[PDB]
């Protein structure tokens, strides 16, 4: 399929990842940026966030959605239905409204793409009624994070898809934040697509920090695979 092709030919070896976010959470204002690399072959993504801007005014493990689709592993047998990688190089805009239970919500703009052999996340992240106290703005969650399955669906209408699902953080407490994300991806460029049947990506995610590193940041290692689709 010399459309499959095309995403193969982009996504085959190590492709080096850079992600920028600026973000504006009840008028706490930060940015962040990220680098490290993808090999979607493993469906493995290893990343290093930075806060350049000081403190981060929220716990890290509510910014790893946000922080590559295109990444994910699908298998031989679901190669047709890999929106993510038919949308490139062009990219393609991802869209979210996070809604965390009983707190604030997240709306969050990305533009994922190539920019020359680098595939680039841009992201602008506004937060909205939180409270300063909660789990959130209070910095109440741990530094933790559980596997999840995400269900992928056509929006046909919108030459795009949409993916609906729940991650629910682990407060200090023991308890749990639920976090609702609704999100819809839909491509850059006027040219055609693979819009998926139903299926899922897996995710696992592990947090981590790095020994000699002094400013406030995240190391993400992910591994992400399709399935759902035998």
């Amino acid at each position: 399929d010399p459309m499959v092709s095309k995403g193969e030919e982009l996504f085959t070896g190590v492709v080096p990842i850079l992600v920028e976010l600026d973000g504006d959470v009840n008028g706490h204002k930060f940015s962040v940026s990220g680098e490290g690399e993808g090999d979607a072959t493993y469906g493995k993504l290893t990343l290093k966030f930075i806060c350049t801007t000081g403190k981060l005014p929220v716990p890290w493990p509510t910014l790893v959605t946000t922080f590559l689709m295109c990444f994910a592993r699908y298998p031989d047998h679901m190669k047709q239905h890999d929106f993510f990688k038919s949308a490139m190089p062009e990219g393609y805009v991802q869209e979210r409204t996070i809604f965390f239970k009983d707190d604030g919500n997240y709306k969050t703009r990305a533009e994922v793409k190539f920019e020359g052999d680098t595939l680039v996340n841009r992201i602008e992240l506004k937060g909205i009624d939180f409270k300063e106290d909660g789990n959130i703005l209070g910095h109440k969650l741990e530094y933790n994070y559980n596997s999840h399955n995400v269900y992928i669906m056509a929006d046909k209408q919108k030459n795009g898809i949409k993916v609906n699902f729940k991650i629910r953080h682990n407060i200090e407490d023991g308890s749990v934040q639920l976090a609702d994300h609704y999100q819809q991806n839909t491509p850059i460029g006027d040219g055609p697509v693979l819009l998926p049947d139903n299926h899922y990506l897996s995710y696992q995610s592990a947090l981590s920090k790095d020994p000699n590193e002094k400013r406030d940041h995240m190391v993400l290692l992910e591994f992400v695979t399709a399935a759902g689709i035998t």
